[PDB]
């Protein structure tokens, strides 16, 4: 038997912190985490222990190591059907990837409302705080393929499939409140501009190339979302620490048929956090799977991703009360003007069993709505409704994609549709048409009603001529970019400047860089000058004189647009690196781990080799990774305990670890003889805000460290890092 | 509520004769007919009654009569996702048809062996007389599309999917014991030659055209299966009344490892019966669904199709003891030399629910064997093994076609294959490879053994150079054609002559006709001269002196090759037309109907209109169809009861009914004044064999009629029909 | 006109060093380069300058900025076929990537033999030193997806399509002389083991995970190619500076019918060179397109990759 | 998309226009046309925006829909005049 004697091949079916166990399929890791959808998939789950290895036709295989041949050095025979079936299935494993958002990571969970929303919507899943709705959520980047890197600079997707009792509702959102373009007809133009360029298929996962900036320079409607992407919004720390948005005005419809305009929000209960550019970029090389891994391991540990669903609600008579159009998906609704009402909480608590069967084949589409919701004339949403059905015909192989297990509704579904490739449902209805007499007209239409009624569109009045024309009310491109800019902290502003500067420096055609700088001058002169300076461009006199755009309905900023202006940090689920030596002061480590456990903060013990070291009191300490195998990129903070510091004091890797963490603004804590390391990061004897240091790892030492971690990064350090060679 | 209040829209869920009730999905018509496979399909069967009409996403539809538009005369809106889902699924209903056997009709049933065959095969399905194996059987034609006609002249397919406890076994056979060609490399040439010609795509369902006979004329190996197709074998009365054959020598392997060569047979328990050409061809017009209909209604009536499985067995030592090579698929093994040993009985007792889901998507393949069976070097069989897996990749959309519910094994299946389009199974195995330690190597290989063992090929000796070479042993083309010809009755021989004559007359290039006639002269002079006469071709002195091919192992005929030389008739499930008049002698009809019912022979009451007529005694007789609506082509015999004959004496359709039935050799019975119709068909006063006549339908009238029906047709009438204008 | 007045949008159609000009499609950058195969693709090459924007049915589009709606703030209408054609084509742009070797970079070129090999083979492309054979060559990694990084540690593929006068000959090689396994029946097992693990689809472009090393530990036949992969062979500097091998014994067959066993080699005329691991790994982050970019810029510079 | 295997059905020979066709659509299964255009999007400067939109006009102009007036509520309703 091949498994080890000691059983150490199988991970414990109990929550465990990151790195403590091998990761596993969700039904094996957490067999007792259930919801109606996870239970309904049981008909298709297939186990393996104690079963014979067979063909797909149920024939037991005796020898799965050899082909059939004429003599043991002879040719392979065509009658080897076991070989051909095995190689045939392999040869056909791949299906097309998503046109956009091909890179994504997914998990099962549940949603439950905080109260009944029947006053504003008849959506059944929102009708009672007792209604638990299973969900399957997929987070994604946009540009890169399914095998591209996670921590790229990109917009992120945030798609939630609600398995309601009245149908699938898919809320297919992103991590910013707007989009780059106004009309769906231009989606292929924008996406081709951002994607790798067609001659040579470069670059992967990056907007940092001529065609994207060419389009942006020619299409100023893009500038608002571009501001978001160039901010640290474009490089989230974790899918758990980003906001989500429904992108468009939708409608809620109540039992009396009153329509309310709505935009959707997801608020991360773990707070808002992002990386810094150098750290993100480097992370794409050290671990291109960082966000996929971090999501999976958060769920395995019990650090379930939690989000509060939020609605901004605008009465139908208020349609024209703002100085932007509610239907323009390049415009956000400032929360200072229309606050977000907190409506329910979603918790992701189980990973899938098979990534390809559940994640890669999942089909989300924003036209999948239920009674109680409805669309608006947003010209981007309008065209989306065509695309998300049509694309599945090639991607998932035909019109029966709703029969693929993950996609199936848990609500009943019956109708007169038949056949199509890989038809699973065997219909017994004598009729495949209605009206019919031969089955007494079943399944039958249902009138719209307050509950369990059929779907009827809100009877919006439509008046105008058939035209291909952009609404004049959409023709304003700079005021929202400016509101966003003015709402960021001074360090968030610096990072926006750096992001534009870095991307534009990668644009080979200089006139494109010049044209983008001219657009920036229409938004904010200080921004435009700082970018221009980094590109060796000088603003002309006309550019210095462009009048700024107006404020947004009297607003000159909204702190809700900042990641960091209002404190929101949560340390539970973060990770610290602890750099060991060959004789650690055990009293430091006891206290460190103690205080980290009490706040739910994880640890990785790192050294110059694998195996174990032994502490001063004989405690054996297992090593998780080397300094080079688990770089500071992958942690939120670094602690160096006392002991034999001579062992690591002249380790290039150990020194670099602290330099890299220092450069990336992370909290560093140093006890006793670890303060010798201050010299590698140029810290004055008197100390520095963001460096914790004491004789030992006592109680106050860990409090100060955990305080820094709640504030995410040490922004005050930014002017010191320019001089550090890391 | 659109159903009639009287409930007459719904067929009784009990066995009912053809025409008595509308036909229905099998699980509704016969809910209590069950087997392991039918039970296992329950997870995918979808009902309808009492359910709301929904989208595929489970959203209830309020108005399934209208698109969403701006105004009730305005344009349709792109946001109508209900319309687009419904039309999308429609737009993609069709999948590629099978390259050959696209036209086919299928049913569920079960198989049981008469005794354990463990002394000659370890095949689990043949191990125990109390072991019942569900089956799904599809019968087919070969050339025409899925929408071609049933009663064409063609070979028929007879494919049986056995859902065994040790895997799927597919016995993929035909209704003749040989094939047209020797080597699978030629299969596209052959199929292309018989299929509609590529410039214009004509003719459908017919080998009567230049390219087929061109190929035959240049490939004498084809002549044996051509003899079969030109005989009345090419035009079966019913899939219940044709033989089935497995085509190739395969092997049985027992527990001790002994190989026995085997050819497979199905014997129809309902007897062998075929149409005549003029009837079959006219029937493709009057009811191109006649065999599909007959099968489905046989099963609804309880006349279940039954077949006996039989094996011709040849010991390994006797491989070379025949004049022909056992591996040559153009040669049959005469039953006089090697008898068929009875093995077991198959009964087809339930129709599918949905023809597309179960019939159109079923995948049969002769490589699907189980332990206890193996292949041989037959070079046609060898290439088949490649084709039947490959073709499913387009036909059924990918490598997961075994997950299409009809195709699923009932035996367990587990392995390390993953992904592919339409993936249903969600594997929870930590490992997707072996050898693996992380799942203790499960699922595991299994050694071969006497029961429940892994598959191991029989260790046949291979010795030879790599060559593209036909065996010299296959180079004999005429002896088997001749054996077949000499085994046929004189009426069968006549129908063979007429088949070749009719077909060659559709061959536009006369040299191809001439070349075929030359080949016939190498088989048998009488055959060649009679076809030649019909084509206005005179044999040369050289052709007249071709010496005939040798006997086959001393055989000069084998009566088992004839449909009719040894009587095997069974009237149960046959049908009689009864030509009504507006004042029928009720005592004749009581005698007629009860005599038919007692032998399980069905009846269809015909008249000049629909509705009712009233017998002499006031009995109200319901009319099934008009004379023109249900022509004599669709019945096995015709009875005319006495009464008011003048009502129909002058009806052209009634007279033509008798003329047509007369020409096609069918028994006809005339009671009382119905004898006035003797003048229509030219019968002498004193009567003739094959015409039943008497004062009344009592006494021996019905027995004589049933005796005629047992012998199927009135072959002795053949010289009389020669000059009938019908 | 959106192009700048000084024409600085168009790359010089002449050899220029990496970084000097934007990169361009081959037939635009190097219009004077030709071979029989490049010539034969002319019938499907589609230009653009001075043409009207159309549907795929050849209908000129007037407004390619907006959908058709009922008033300028109204719903999009189902009759907008120009919109649905454009979005349909976009919706179906992707095809399945290769099961293995999904990530790869390709260029046209030509091959010529130094002398007739008619004494050992009757292969026409090797019969005459004046016979020039067009090629198309794709280099690749093995494990990662089409959107994975170039400077991973992995085996590399080196596949050459020879368009010969007697048929296509594809020499489908790798940059090491052997493979991990002996029998093809085990290929899905091995590939599954090295590919991202099936529960979570991690890691991309890497053999550094449990299932790969489980398989190796249980199948010592793999050790030979694993040594190669763990060596600096696993991290080439450039596709121009790695060896190519045909992996198997094939046969040459001469006019007389004599068979000679052959194994195929490609020698890089630019020499052999590899990165070091810390560099290779950081480079997958700094420029995951490095080898694709380097190949394309070498050819645009006239640093043509050459192999014997 | 299913019948003819994807969105490049206009490249199947019988279906090809004899009029010129040039646009920014790319890829899809069994793609025949090899596009040389540096650009696959518009507006672009890198190919001076070609191929370009064409105003409607008397001949050789771009397609523009007739500006029919639309007035009504979003309804799934059969016109009474059809009954
Ligand atoms: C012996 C009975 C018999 C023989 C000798 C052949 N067919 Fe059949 N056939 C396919 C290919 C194929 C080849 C390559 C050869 C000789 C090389 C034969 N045939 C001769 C196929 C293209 O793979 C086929 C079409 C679609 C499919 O799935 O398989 C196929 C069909 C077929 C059927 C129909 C089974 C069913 O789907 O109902 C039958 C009964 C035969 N063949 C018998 C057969
Ligand atoms: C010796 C060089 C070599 C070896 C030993 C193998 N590959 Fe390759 N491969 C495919 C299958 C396959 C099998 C079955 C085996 C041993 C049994 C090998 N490989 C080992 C494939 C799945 O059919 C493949 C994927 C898509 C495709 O069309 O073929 C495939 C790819 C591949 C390439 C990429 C070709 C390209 O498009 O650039 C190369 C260079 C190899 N294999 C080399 C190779
Ligand atoms: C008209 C085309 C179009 C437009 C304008 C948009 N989308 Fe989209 N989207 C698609 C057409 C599409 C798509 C091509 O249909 C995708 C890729 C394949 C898929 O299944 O749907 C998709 C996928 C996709 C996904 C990934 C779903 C998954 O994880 O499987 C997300 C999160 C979004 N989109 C979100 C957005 C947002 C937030 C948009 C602007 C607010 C947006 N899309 C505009
Ligand atoms: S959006
Ligand atoms: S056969
Ligand atoms: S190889």
């Amino acid at each position: 038997s091949l498994a080890p004697e000691d059983g150490s091949h199988r991970p414990a079916a109990e929550p465990t912190p990151p790195g403590a166990q091998p990761t596993a399929p969700g039904s094996l890791k957490a067999p007792d985490t259930r919801n109606e959808k996870l239970n309904s998939l049981e008909d298709v789950r297939k186990g393996s222990e104690n079963y014979a290895l067979t063909t797909n036709q149920g024939v037991r295989i005796a020898d799965d190591q050899n082909s059939l041949r004429a003599g043991s050095r002879g040719p392979t025979l065509l009658e080897d059907f076991i070989l051909r079936e095995k190689i045939t299935h392999f040869d056909h494993e791949r299906i097309p990837e998503r046109i956009v958002h091909a890179r994504g990571s997914a998990a099962h969970g549940y949603f439950q409302p905080y109260k009944s929303l029947s006053d504003i919507t008849k959506a059944d899943f929102l009708s009672d705080p007792n209604k638990i709705t299973p969900v399957f959520v997929r987070f994604s980047t946009v540009q890169g393929g399914a095998g591209s890197a996670d921590t790229v600079r990109d917009i992120r997707g945030f798609a939630t499939k609600f398995y309601t009792e009245e149908g699938i509702f898919d809320l297919v959102g992103n991590n910013t409140p707007i989009f780059f373009i106004q009309d769906a007809h231009k989606f292929p133009d924008f996406v081709h501009a951002v994607k790798p360029e067609p001659h040579w298929a470069i670059p992967q996962g990056q907007s940092a190339h001529d065609t994207f900036w060419d389009y942006v320079s020619l299409q100023p409607e893009t500038l608002h979302n571009v501001m978001w992407a160039m901010s640290d919004r474009g490089i989230p720390r974790s899918y758990r620490t980003m906001e989500g948005f429904g992108c468009h005005t939708f409608r809620l419809i109540n039992a009396e048929g009153k329509a309310t305009f709505v935009r959707f929000h997801w608020k991360p209960l773990a707070g808002k956090a992002s990386l810094v550019w150098d750290e993100a970029q480097k992370l794409t090389g050290r671990d291109p799977d960082f966000h996929r891994r971090e999501l999976w391991e958060a769920i395995e540990a019990g650090d379930f991703p939690e989000y509060e669903l939020g609605f901004q609600l605008i009465p139908e008579e208020d349609e024209f009360k703002f100085d932007f159009d509610l239907l323009d998906p390049t415009k956000l609704i400032p929360e200072e003007l229309v606050p977000v009402q907190r409506v329910g909480k979603m918790v992701l608590n189980r990973n899938p069993d098979n990534f390809f069967a559940e994640n890669e084949q999942a089909a989300f589409h924003p036209g999948h709505i239920v009674p109680g919701l409805d669309f608006t004339n947003d010209p981007l949403l309008q065209g989306r409704l065509f695309s998300y059905t049509d694309t599945q015909i090639s991607r998932l192989g035909g019109p029966n994609f709703h029969e693929i297990p993950i996609n199936r509704p848990t609500a009943p579904y019956h109708n007169f549709q038949r056949d199509g490739m890989h038809r699973m449902g065997i219909d017994t209805n004598p009729a495949n048409y209605e009206p019919n007499s031969i089955n007494d007209n079943w399944p039958r239409e249902t009138p719209p009603g307050p509950k369990r009624g059929g779907f009827e569109s809100y009877q919006e009045r439509v008046e105008g001529n058939k035209v291909r024309e952009r609404s004049p009310s959409f023709g304003e491109y700079y005021s929202h970019p400016r509101l966003f800019w003015l709402s960021q902290t001074p360090f968030e502003q610096r990072h926006i400047v750096d992001g534009f500067s870095f991307e534009l420096s990668k644009v080979v055609r200089p006139y494109i860089r010049e044209r983008v700088v001219d657009q920036l001058a229409h938004i904010d002169l200080t921004l435009a000058q700082a970018v221009a300076k980094n590109l060796g461009i000088e603003l002309t006199d006309d550019q210095l004189n462009i009048t700024p755009p107006p404020d947004v309905n009297g607003l000159k900023k909204d702190p809700s647009l900042s990641l960091y202006a209002i404190p929101d940090g949560d340390v539970k689920g973060r990770v610290v690196a602890i750099l060991l030596n060959d004789e650690v002061r055990s009293a430091d480590l006891l206290a460190i781990l103690k205080a980290l456990k009490a706040k739910g903060v994880h640890a990785k013990l790192l050294y110059s080799r694998m195996g174990e070291v032994t502490a001063d009191d004989g405690t054996v300490l297992p090593i998780a990774a080397t300094f080079a195998g688990a770089p500071s990129l992958t942690v939120d903070a670094v602690i160096v305990p006392a002991g034999n510091i001579a062992d690591i004091a002249d380790n290039g890797d150990a020194n670099y670890y602290l330099m890299e963490a220092y450069k990336h603004l992370k909290p560093i804590a140093l006890a006793g003889d670890a303060r010798k390391f201050k010299a590698t990061i140029k810290i004055a004897d008197q100390g520095e805000e963001g460096i914790v240091e004491a004789d030992s790892a006592d109680g106050s030492f860990m409090d100060e460290l955990l305080t820094l971690m709640a504030a995410h990064r040490v922004w005050s350090r930014i002017p010191k890092i320019d001089k550090i060679p890391a």
